[PDB]
């Protein structure tokens, strides 16, 4: 209930970022999710994801994992358990999470809200 941001995983995303520590299994939740351009291949979806400190834009659904989204399961506000990622580095430099497993721990409707105030991690 009350201190809605301690149900995230505060400083999770700093750490897969920072740190590229791939054994946690971090609570945060969907700000926005939305499908990106693929052309001749199954829907793609990018996550906005937020550990309630920091946002983070380049979390990328397993194709696997697309019915949740389709049934509408992970929707913008859920909380969710993240339990298998990867952390892949584009030419460019940037770099992508790419969420494998995941549970939903609370549905979007359960929450309502956006959690706290994260601010925007850069790099
Ligand atoms: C839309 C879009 C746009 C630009 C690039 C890419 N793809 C990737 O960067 C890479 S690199 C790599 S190893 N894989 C992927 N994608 C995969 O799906 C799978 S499955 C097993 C391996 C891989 C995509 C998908
Ligand atoms: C849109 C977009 C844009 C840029 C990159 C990528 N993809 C990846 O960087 C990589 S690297 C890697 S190992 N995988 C992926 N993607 C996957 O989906 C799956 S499933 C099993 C493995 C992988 C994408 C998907």
């Amino acid at each position: 209930g009350s201190h809605m941001v301690g149900q995230l995983s505060r400083g999770a995303i700093a750490a897969i970022m920072q740190k590229g520590d791939t054994n946690i299994k971090p609570i945060l939740q969907v700000i926005n999710i939305r499908p990106i351009t693929t052309g001749n291949s199954p829907p793609r979806y990018r996550l906005l994801m937020s550990d309630g400190l920091n946002t983070l834009s380049s979390f990328m659904l397993a194709t696997q994992l697309n019915p949740l989204v389709e049934e509408e399961q992970l929707s913008s506000n859920c909380v969710c358990q993240i339990h298998r990622f990867i952390v892949n580095t584009l030419k460019d430099g940037r770099r992508v999470v790419i969420l494998m497993e995941l549970e939903v721990l609370k549905s979007a409707e359960a929450v309502g809200v956006k959690i706290g105030n994260p601010v925007p991690y850069n790099e």
